[PDB]
């Protein structure tokens, strides 16, 4: 088994537990400590209740300094900075943090001289890492030399293969993106601060001053829509673009993209574990060189599924 | 005073009615007759209160064939046919028809026979008409023999005024648009109040209607959320001309204080959605969203409130075709 | 096997479905048939995909007259008049008809007529049908004589148990209703920012089931655009006096022993969506009940307005099709 | 004219001054300060511009220490501690306290010595305070000698005039209430908010019994939060001695309403969703179509309210009446 600790049990840390059982990737992977500077109980119950995934299948219980998620017992932690963790004693492989505070070359060393053989953060941290995995594009590109590495975000880890998909079989000239996350905020569409673009830049380098990005939040539940624009060089048709991404999901990127063409709306992706799934429906082509496309994605469990791939994925290199 | 008859009174004809009083724009217009399906009270209930809004300011009463908006008499009427509208009786110079259902030559030709001097639709409808008037863009288009005239939509009077200020200045070479809407198809049976729903668009036909130089250059998708009211557009374009961000914003919001004024509007204030709730603008300019990637394909996210801007539009080419 | 057919897929129709193959009673009974006034390819994809319920976990498929639910294959119908289905022709034990249309006897006579053998109606019905039941409650009255039965209504399910129990412990006097839905010049507008009055139908429901409260029950109801859950705000006077923690070991006690998978019973600290998918016909929230004085109880009790009923659906077609003589 | 100086320039600071002028008590009342934390030209923005009211028909200018609403020249301040207010220096007659934080008669002397004539207080206060004023119902008890009062809270200004009528006219036995309230502690509080009917703790219970003392151990509440916008619902449910029917209680409501209640109690019986009730300057508006009788003796009333703006205009009738007595 490979034995990974969760530094913060916010919602995300929260959603990588459940996403470890329900995905059966418990065979290979046991949570042995959750720690955050929280009340335990607060953390059982909102673990076992969440207002986008329903009531937790499995069987829920907190008693003494001690979580309970079926018969497995996580040890419980509430420590306040890094160097006191005991990771040493309890085997820590990887440490997956996901309380979004921690983030520096510093922090990872920090969580290793604590007990840690390997460091995953659930957000892309400090430039500086040891690398950046956007789990099915380069996934491939981990080293033993890796200890302490990013997951990307939940966004750019949903668009990121599209635009590589796009970008290798018609050559992206420049991008622009516009992001509509879900949930005063119950009436109105808030145009809200958006790291996307810096994200997309930093994975592919050769986009500096060719992609922005604009996002806004609507009070709707759980599903995020991503509605990408990109300017190529190959002239290309709305089919032809949409046959391209639905190879993709059937073949290289089966299990992280899917493709569909059914009449859905967002909630239908709710509890989808792909990374990013495009709506074939809503593929435009302006011109021969200006390609629209709307990707779906759990904001979430999503981005929880790959925390648990990438994880492997160190644990295994 | 140029006098109008409204027919069809749902969401739009009774925001045109709201728009006429509180524009102030009662001076110049009077409404003398209103042509329902519905029940008379039925109506005056539903123009005194609405859920996007909020309670009439004037004093609205109701007997039988009659409507009262303050001191104004209103001629409530219930014809299903438009050869029997008694416009020629009550001296029409406009029949504004926001039924939905009308829209074609023939539609127009019947008002006029029933005694209407002019013609607007609240809509597109079909393409042979005299003209679509987005006004503030081509209004001064209107000679005396255009008679049956539309007034495009909402979203293409909101979006139009943007795109030809972007493509004068920049020379666009193709566009995409995403509109983000507030509240058959199977999408169509299922709840608003959680879910981002994929909606049929048609702002690109009436985009590359209104600019032939666009056919097949443009593209639109629309979504529908649960918001109140107020309607985005996430407009994307490419130009010919290298472009920075504040340049755009630059020229924008020069022609909101500009040509412009009234029609479009700018701002840079961190605002959201339900702050530009009953804005009578056509378009508003969020200025903190406007991208550019490289020099050359623009972001501009556009806000309006999709009955409003589009409600006093309608007042303001009624004017246009009632003085030419 | 029970075998029943389904007249109208529509809401409730659907989640019986749902409900059949979810909670195992599939092992017991066969949806044979269905029957609806709409587009074959519509009703699978809706069947498939659910706003309050998520995609459902079983296959789904669709082709002519056949709907697949995994290996099941189920016979579309497509029939505008109750004469001319063939129940007979499938051997049908049990009519649900879900349709909310159809409800009075000469419906329930033209169904058997078309060869079923019972029918049972997702509402109240008419006033004179041979048994209403409130599953748990009353299902030990069903007689096998009694053919044409209604199921009462989501609501009337929900608030009956809970009223029952009260009554039977405290004797109540007098009650009043308040009820809070999930999403006439009001339906003629926006329903995605208000508290919406509506008509309710309970009231009448309560005093229909316990004739013994006419003249001694009312009830008001609202609609709020929450998802999928029902509050139900009831308050009762009762006989004998009571304290707010014995009215709730009385109800958590009820949902331990008789009423346990009918009523449930919780102290946690929950909102609505927590209820989402619960198959107990009503919830009772410990940490909401008060008492006024010794004698004015108020209890407010979740429901899953969909899944509740659709499971007592089945709970009382299988008492429908075993009652023996 | 009265002066005023408004302490606190939050979600209720705003809308006194939205109100003084809308209103047009502004020919009785002028605000000269607003003691603010945050910078004058965030100020401005939200008075400017409101999620839940709309953009304010007057202009909102801004210029040095001062806040400009039409050509009114209101005084910004940022004192952190309440001795150091220049109350004094602008001669305030009474200072509105609309922080949320201060309550305490020592708050009350605080201002007072600061150099306000009267104190305020926009909700019932950490008490042993001179008065609670629930405008239309006891400002006749209103002495000169009160200089630190209390406007009880927005719920409790809706309700409470409901049950001085119901009481004077049937004498309420027993009272309990559900309060359907708009958008560390709990475990509810950090849930999402947009879709789930969210039960909440309420003071209402209390309230009613401090400004009723007969109704001790007679009165209970519970309160649910849900994603509407700005108005809530109250539902009020009494006991009485004399019976009645729904009928006599909507008429003696709407009777109210016209005669002694006029302006802080309305009465409806049209067919309105409460969106409708939004910048209802009514404390209270009575839905007529909701009210119910059980038995003879238990009545169900459904009271409508702007949570802000009634009682945003009561501080304000309160006001005149402390500057005039
Ligand atoms: C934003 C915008 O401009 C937009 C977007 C999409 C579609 N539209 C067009 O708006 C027009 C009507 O909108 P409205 O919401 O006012 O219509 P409604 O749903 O309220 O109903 C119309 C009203 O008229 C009645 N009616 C029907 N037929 C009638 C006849 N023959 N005579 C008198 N009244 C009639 C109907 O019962 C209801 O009361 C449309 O053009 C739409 O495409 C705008
Ligand atoms: C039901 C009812 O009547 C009701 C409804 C809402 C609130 N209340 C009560 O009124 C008090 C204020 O609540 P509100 O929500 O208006 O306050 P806020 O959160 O909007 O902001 C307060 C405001 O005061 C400023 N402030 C804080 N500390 C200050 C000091 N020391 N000096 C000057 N100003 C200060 C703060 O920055 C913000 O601008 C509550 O009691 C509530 O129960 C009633």
């Amino acid at each position: 088994t490979v034995r990974v600790a969760i530094n913060g049990f916010g919602r995300i840390g929260r959603n990588v537990v459940r996403a470890l059982y329900e995905s059966g990737r418990r065979a290979e992977i046991t949570v042995v400590a959750i720690n955050e500077l929280a009340d335990a109980a607060g953390m059982a119950h909102l673990l076992k209740y969440d207002t986008s995934h329903g009531r937790f299948a499995w069987e829920v219980r907190q008693e003494r300094d001690q979580l309970f998620v079926g018969d497995d017992a996580i040890r419980v932690l509430h420590e306040r900075s890094l160097q006191s963790l005991p990771w040493r004693e309890l085997g820590v492989d990887v440490v997956l943090d996901c309380t979004g505070v921690y983030g520096s070359r510093e922090h990872g060393e920090a969580h290793i001289a604590a007990g840690a053989k390997k460091v995953l953060f659930s957000h892309p941290g400090s430039n500086d890492l040891d690398a950046t995995v956007v789990y099915g594009v380069n996934q491939d590109q981990l080293r033993a030399e890796h200890r302490i590495v990013s997951n990307a975000s939940c966004t750019t880890n949903c668009i990121i293969p599209v635009i590589k998909l796009l970008d290798d079989a018609y050559g992206i000239e420049s991008g622009t993106v516009t992001t509509i996350h879900s949930a005063a905020a119950s009436q109105s569409i808030i145009p809200v601060d958006t790291k996307l673009a810096a994200g997309i830049t930093r994975f592919f380098p050769q986009f500096n001053d060719r992609f922005e990005a604009i996002a806004v939040r609507v009070p709707t539940i759980n599903v995020t829509a991503i509605d990408l624009s990109v300017t190529v060089k190959k002239p290309v048709k709305a089919n032809e673009v949409n046959l391209l991404l639905q190879k993709a999901a059937q073949g290289a990127f089966h299990g992280i993209v899917d493709y569909t063409e059914l009449p859905l709306v967002s909630v239908d992706f709710n509890h989808d574990p792909h990374s990013a799934i495009v709506d074939g429906t809503q593929t435009r082509v302006s011109g021969a060189h200006l390609i629209k496309t709307l990707v779906w994605c759990d904001n979430e469990w999503g981005f929880a599924n790959r925390m648990l791939d990438t994880t492997l994925a160190m644990a295994t290199v």
